[PDB]
Formats: structure tokens, C-alpha cells, sequence
């Protein structure tokens, strides 16, 4: 099992990164600002009115994120034509050559004096963290026993969390996070790639793509025995032999044309809501800002609620984790969507009672727990559960993306926006979060079937 275990490490090293590169940017906010005022100062020169204008710095450091964003949605389109051209390892070790460029693009930014170095490094790694997303699941689907793919699916969003604290954590002021040190977290994330680059090449190579694809069973059989070490490994290969007929025997629809199939429709567009709900929730808002909301709360010290933040997420991921096993996804969803809403219409109440009872930061506080606290319970991961099981064997792949995509423009929107939202509404930005959870509440309790213990035969009868 050596290599098994070697091979998920990597894959699980990938998920580690996306996960860093998803939460650090939250902590290091006061301390970039600050630095990118300071180089736009020392640009202008002798015009300068001695303050960068608070527009334009609002500006670029949403552009920080929303590159993120965008390298994303770019992202969401390759995962599929490279998985098949160059295959699963030697896809991760140049998608960790553009890791590698992009992290010291962004280490290297103070130094140069310019911030636009930080804005195509926070691209790049945006483009890294869509292809690690789209490749490690897969590639650990393709490893894993016929009996542990349950026991290794978690891991892929476990490994997420946990890097999503990691990061939480490394950008206190006493720790990285600091004037003279914030490059290194966005430069941190250069480290782990290099080893998962040195680790993979000893790794083995998923047989499904090997034989399925390739159409090269000698190695394939290789890949095998060095995987799951028994003598001979007949059975797993008479096993592939049965799905790559059915893949034979039903040709996955190509992006365009699965667009193009009225059929396809009614199950597509409750994906792409679906995603819709996971992202313009909120939750990006929480993982991004969620330290200057706890500063503007009142909060005495924001940094100590984000790491709060980020351990309540971890442990009700695992929580979920234990759940979804004996719950269903339709009610996991409508709960989790409920519990959102009237927790951030309390975070609403707070924020404008703050100035009357000025414990009430506490309540805001706790309230931004429930609030992740829920959304890892039922949008966190359904929405993929339910895109899963909702197509078929065939125009699942193309489904995929196209989910992906939407996944990620919305985030981009949220990612985007929030700031200005932030400053024009005031209290209220979370109550507009309210009614859009309100709204997809009742979609969903309307519209989207149960998925759960059903036939793709039935659910088809049930679009109908
Ligand atoms: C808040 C977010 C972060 C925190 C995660 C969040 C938690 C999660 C992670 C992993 C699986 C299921 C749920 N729920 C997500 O959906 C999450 O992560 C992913 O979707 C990651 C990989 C997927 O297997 C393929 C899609 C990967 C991308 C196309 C979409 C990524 C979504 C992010 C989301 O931005
Ligand atoms: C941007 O940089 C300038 C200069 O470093 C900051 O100006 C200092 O700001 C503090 C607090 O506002 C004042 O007490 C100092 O007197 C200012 N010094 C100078 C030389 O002007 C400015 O505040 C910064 N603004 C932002 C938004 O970062």
C-alpha cells in the first residue's frame, strides 16, 4: 500500500495548496493595503496628495481576488482536453510548474515595487488551483481500491479545509502576517508544490486512464501490481474491460452539444442554480473579508474569530462528512440553506443594534459560525452529490464543467463585489444575503428532486 499512500499524499498536497491559496488572502489585508498606499506613492512622485485615493486601492485589492477568481473560470475549461492529451502525473507536474511560477510571482511582488506582479501571480495561481481542483479528485478516483473510494473522497475536502486554516493561522500579526514577512505566505505556497513535484515522479500512474484511454494494458497491469501489490491483478483489468465498453457504447457529449440537447435541459439548469446557491450564498465574503467584517463588528480582535471561523468549518466538515452518509441531499440542502439565512438576518441584527448594547459583537461573532457552521452542512458539498448523481454515465463530464464554471463566475461576482456592496448598503449587505438564500430556498424546495437512494432510470421519470 506504500505507493497508494504515497500517491493520495500528493494528491491531498494539491488539495493542501488550494485550500492556502483559497484562505490567505484574508488575514494579510491591512498589512497589503498599507504596502500597495506606500508603492503608489512612490510612483506618483511629487503630484502625490501624500494618501493613495481610497477608490483605487479598493479597486486593485478586489482585483486581488477577483483574478483569483478568473484564473478560475480559465481554469474550468482545459480541465478536460489536457487530462486527456498529456494524462493524470505528467498533467500535475506542469500544472506545478505554473504553481511554481505563480507563487514566486507573488513573493517577489514587495520587492519589485509593484503590485501588478501580485495581480498576474494571483492569476496564475488561480489557474493552478482550478487544475489541481479538477485533477487530484480524479486522479485519486482512478487509484483508489474498488473499496476505499468512500473512505478517500472526504480527503479532497478535508485536505481543503485544513488548508484553509493553515493559512487562517500563518497570517497573525505575531506569526508571517506581518509588514516586513507577508510575502512569505504568498511564497509559502510555493514549497509544498516543489515537493509534490519531486514526490510524484516516483508515484504510479492511474490505470483507468492507461487502458481506457492510452489503450496500453502491460503497464497498465504494472501500474496495478505496484498499486494494490497482489499477484496478479486479472480481476481489476476484466473490470476495466466492462467500462471502457460502456464508454464505447456511449460517447460523452461534447460541450456544445450538451447545450444543444433539450433533453439535457431541466437537469442542467438545476445544476447551475444549485452552484449559484453554494456560491452567491455568502460564504466567499466570510472565507475572503471575513476579518475586516469582524473588525467593522466591533470584534476585539478579528484575527482570533477568523481562526475561529476556519476551525468551526473544519470540524462541522467532518461533521458533514459523517452525515451525508445517513441523511439525503434534499433535506441536507434546504437545512443548510435555512439555517444561512436566518443566521446572517441575526448578523444583520447585531451589526445595526452594535452601537446600543456593545456586547453585541459577541452574538455577530458566534453568529458567523453558524453561519459557515450550516453551510458546511448542506451546500458545502451536496450541490456535488446531486450534479453527480443527476446525469448520466455519458454527458456527465461536459455537465461537470459547465457547473464548474458557473461555480466559479459567481464566486468571482461575490469575490468581486462584496467591498462595494460592504460600503454602500452598511448592516444591511448580509440581509441582501438573506434573500437570496430565501430565494433559492423555495427554488430548491420546489424544483430539485431527490437524488439519494434513486435510479438515474427514476430521477429521468421524475423530470417528466
Ligand atoms: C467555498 C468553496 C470551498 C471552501 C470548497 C467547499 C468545500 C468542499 C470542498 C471539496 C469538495 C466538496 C466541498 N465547497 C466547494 O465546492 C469548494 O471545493 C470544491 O468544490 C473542490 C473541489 C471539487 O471536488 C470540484 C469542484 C472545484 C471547483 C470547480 C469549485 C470549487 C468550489 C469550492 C468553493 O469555492
Ligand atoms: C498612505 O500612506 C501615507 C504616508 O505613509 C499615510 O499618511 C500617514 O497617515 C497617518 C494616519 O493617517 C498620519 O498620521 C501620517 O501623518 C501620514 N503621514 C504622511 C507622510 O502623510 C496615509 O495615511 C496612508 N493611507 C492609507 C489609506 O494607507
Amino acid at each position: 500500500t506504500g505507493t497508494l499512500v504515497l500517491a493520495v499524499f500528493s494528491a491531498v498536497l494539491g488539495s493542501l495548496q488550494f485550500g492556502y491559496n483559497i484562505g490567505v488572502i484574508n488575514a494579510p489585508q491591512k498589512v497589503i493595503e498599507q504596502s500597495y498606499n506606500e508603492t503608489w506613492l512612490g510612483r506618483q512622485g511629487p503630484e502625490g496628495p501624500s494618501s493613495i485615493p481610497p477608490g483605487t486601492l479598493t479597486t486593485l485589492w478586489a482585483l486581488s481576488v477577483a483574478i483569483f477568481s478568473v484564473g478560475g473560470m480559465i481554469s474550468s475549461f482545459l480541465i478536460g482536453i489536457i487530462s486527456q492529451w498529456l494524462g493524470r502525473k505528467r498533467a500535475m507536474l506542469v500544472n506545478n510548474v505554473l504553481a511554481v511560477l505563480g507563487g514566486s510571482l507573488m513573493g517577489l511582488a514587495n520587492a519589485a515595487a509593484s503590485y501588478e506582479m501580485l495581480i498576474l501571480g494571483r492569476f496564475l495561481i488561480g489557474a493552478y488551483s482550478g487544475l489541481t481542483s479538477g485533477l487530484v479528485p480524479m486522479y485519486v478516483g482512478e487509484i483508489a481500491p474498488t473499496h476505499l473510494r468512500g473512505a478517500l473522497g472526504t480527503l479532497n475536502q478535508l485536505a481543503i479545509v485544513i488548508g484553509i486554516l493553515i493559512a487562517q493561522v500563518l497570517g497573525l500579526e505575531s506569526l508571517l502576517g506581518t509588514a516586513s514577512l507577508w510575502p512569505l505566505l504568498l511564497g509559502l505556497t510555493v514549497l509544498p508544490a516543489l515537493l509534490q513535484l519531486v514526490l510524484l515522479p516516483f508515484c504510479p500512474e492511474s490505470p483507468r486512464y492507461l487502458y481506457i484511454i492510452q489503450n496500453l494494458e502491460g503497464p497498465a497491469r504494472k501500474s496495478l501490481k505496484r498499486l494494490t501489490g497482489w499477484a496478479d491483478v486479472s480481476g481489476v483489468l476484466a473490470e476495466l474491460k466492462d467500462e471502457k465498453r460502456k464508454l464505447e457504447r456511449e460517447r460523452p457529449l461534447s460541450l456544445l452539444q450538451l447545450l444543444g440537447s433539450r433533453t439535457h435541459r431541466q437537469p442542467l439548469i438545476i445544476a447551475v442554480v444549485l452552484q449559484l446557491s453554494q456560491q452567491l450564498s455568502g460564504i466567499n465574503a466570510v472565507f475572503y473579508y471575513s476579518t475586516s467584517i469582524f473588525e467593522t463588528a466591533g470584534v476585539g480582535q478579528p484575527a482570533y474569530a477568523t481562526i475561529g471561523a476556519g476551525v468551526v468549518n473544519t470540524v462541522f466538515t467532518l461533521v458533514s462528512v459523517l452525515l451525508v452518509e445517513r441523511a439525503g441531499r434534499r433535506t441536507l440542502h434546504l437545512l443548510g440553506l435555512a439555517g444561512m439565512c436566518g443566521c446572517a438576518i441575526l448578523m444583520t441584527v447585531a451589526l445595526l443594534l452594535l452601537e446600543r448594547v456593545p456586547a453585541m459583537s459577541y452574538v455577530s461573532i458566534v453568529a458567523i459560525f453558524g453561519f459557515v457552521a450550516f453551510f458546511e452542512i448542506g451546500p458545502g458539498p451536496i450541490p456535488w452529490f446531486i450534479v453527480a448523481e443527476l446525469f448520466s454515465q455519458g454527458p456527465r463530464p461536459a455537465a461537470m464543467a459547465v457547473a464548474g464554471f458557473s461555480n466559479w463566475t459567481s464566486n468571482f461576482i461575490i469575490g468581486m463585489g462584496f467591498q462595494y456592496v460592504a460600503e454602500a448598503m452598511g448592516p444591511y449587505v448580509f440581509l441582501l444575503f438573506a434573500v437570496l438564500l430565501l430565494g433559492f430556498f423555495i427554488f430548491t424546495f420546489l424544483r430539485v428532486p431527490e437524488t439519494r437512494g434513486r435510479t438515474f432510470d427514476q430521477i429521468s421519470a421524475a423530470f417528466h
